[PDB]
């Protein structure tokens, strides 16, 4: 019992992919499933300049994973930290509530990304 | 205008510390404040045997997480793992919705925490 629009993002699934040398990776498991979600993100002028996913997990992570690395496309950073699965709430409606776990993978490995690449930058400034 | 719940779990936040050599740790970062939320179990008879936290966030992100390892002791590891934010729900209604991101940290955590103790358990496989 799912949705058109998440049949329509896991058959055609945006972003997959992986990106060599990121700016920021983040990185989450579902441990039920054993499933892991990277993130991989390019950041140019404080904005997202590429995103990628890559899993093995099931179709509600992979759709939720390809909504959510399309929202944050060449959004802030800021603006990518405050997405969240309640941003794609009405496309996941009614899915079994187990798969709210794996809704959940998306979200927290951007924002787990995004993290990764700033405590970088905080590290840079160190001294400066 | 917060809830009288997570009023009292903010001023009386349950299992606040550290576990020295936990089974599992889990941590995860709110990029936006820059606040850090770690979960430390020990794991017995496949059981949440003790839980901690540690975090300097704010007051959202302590109660919940205050909520979350109240819930989580004693349990077993995969009901542990069912447990989300949605859980307390009700008691979180009406927050800030900026809060949403804080109130996620506390789950996330403790999923990190779970996932380190099964993947350490997982090495034993490698024995051949
Ligand atoms: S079971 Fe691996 S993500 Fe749903
Ligand atoms: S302000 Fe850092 S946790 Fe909400």
């Amino acid at each position: 019992g799912y949705s058109k629009k998440v049949m329509e993002h896991f058959m055609n699934p945006r972003n997959v992919g992986v990106i060599d040398d990121p700016d920021g990776y983040g990185k989450v498991g579902n441990p039920v499933c054993g499933d892991l979600m990277e993130i991989f993100i390019k950041v140019g002028d404080e904005k997202i300049e590429d995103i990628k996913f890559r899993t093995f997990g099931c179709g509600a992570a992979i759709a939720t994973s390809s909504m959510i690395t399309e929202m944050a496309r060449g959004k802030s950073l800021e603006e990518a930290m405050r997405i969240t699965r309640n941003d794609v709430a009405d496309a996941l409606d009614g899915l079994p509530p187990q798969k709210m776990h794996c809704s959940n993978l998306a979200a927290d490995a951007l924002h787990a990304a995004i993290n990764d690449y700033l405590s970088k930058k905080q590290k840079h400034l160190e001294h400066h």
